[PDB]
């Protein structure tokens, strides 16, 4: 049982700029999203702080890359709070709206795609490099749900019958044909060393056969 929505207009118009502005510095959605998965994670634990069966579902706080050249996916995986049902349909729980606005009004002004972190819509920085996002998550206080989109204006959310995930979010990254290099792993060593140095949670490369 598919669900299928649409963005509202201004977050389709995020979307298309991300895919239609020509702009280099791509590697940066990979920090976005990083940084997504620390703030989710500093979430989860200061609720653990005064109610430690909040990690009943997972004690464990960390980030893992997860490259797979055979599938050319990316997947981004943490295990922080998670989004409910109701946050994956309000934009991933962003504020969208509002970010977009300003944002767009930051590019027109100097700005650049690369501080696109700066209005809370860091998450759309991964249309800069695939052609389609699946995002897979739990949160204790709901079911296990996928979401996905190929952008065109559209998302779908469906109850996720895959592998359980405990609490968390798994970002999956369909990377378009000429993005591969972010499945090398001297690549995404060398984003998250640039990018990622602060970031308070190990952040595990994983290698493949
Ligand atoms: N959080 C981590 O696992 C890192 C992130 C930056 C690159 C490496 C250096 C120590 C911190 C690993």
């Amino acid at each position: 049982e598919v669900e299928t929505f649409a963005f509202q207009a201004e977050i389709a118009q995020l979307m298309s700029l991300i895919i239609n502005t020509f702009y280099s510095n791509k590697e940066i959605f990979l920090r976005e999203l990083i940084s997504n998965s620390s703030d989710a994670l500093d979430k989860i634990r200061y609720e653990s702080l005064t109610d430690p069966s909040k990690l009943d579902s997972g004690k464990e706080l960390h980030i893992n890359l997860i490259p797979n050249k055979q599938d050319r996916t990316l997947t981004i995986v943490d295990t922080g709070i998670g989004m409910t049902k109701a946050d994956l349909i309000n934009n991933l729980g962003t504020i969208a709206k509002s970010g977009t606005k300003a944002f767009m009004e930051a590019l027109q002004a100097g700005a650049d795609i690369s501080m696109i972190g700066q209005f809370g819509v860091g998450f759309y920085s991964a249309y800069l490099v695939a052609e389609k996002v699946t995002v897979i998550t739990k949160h204790n206080d709901d079911e296990q749900y996928a979401w996905e989109s190929s952008a065109g204006g559209s998302f779908t959310v469906r109850t996720d019958t895959g592998e359980p995930m405990g609490r968390g979010t798994k970002v999956i990254l369909h990377l378009k044909e000429d993005q591969t290099e972010y499945l090398e792993e001297r690549r995404i060593k060398e984003i998250v060393k640039k990018h990622s140095q602060f970031i308070g949670y190990p952040i595990t490369l994983f290698v493949e056969k």
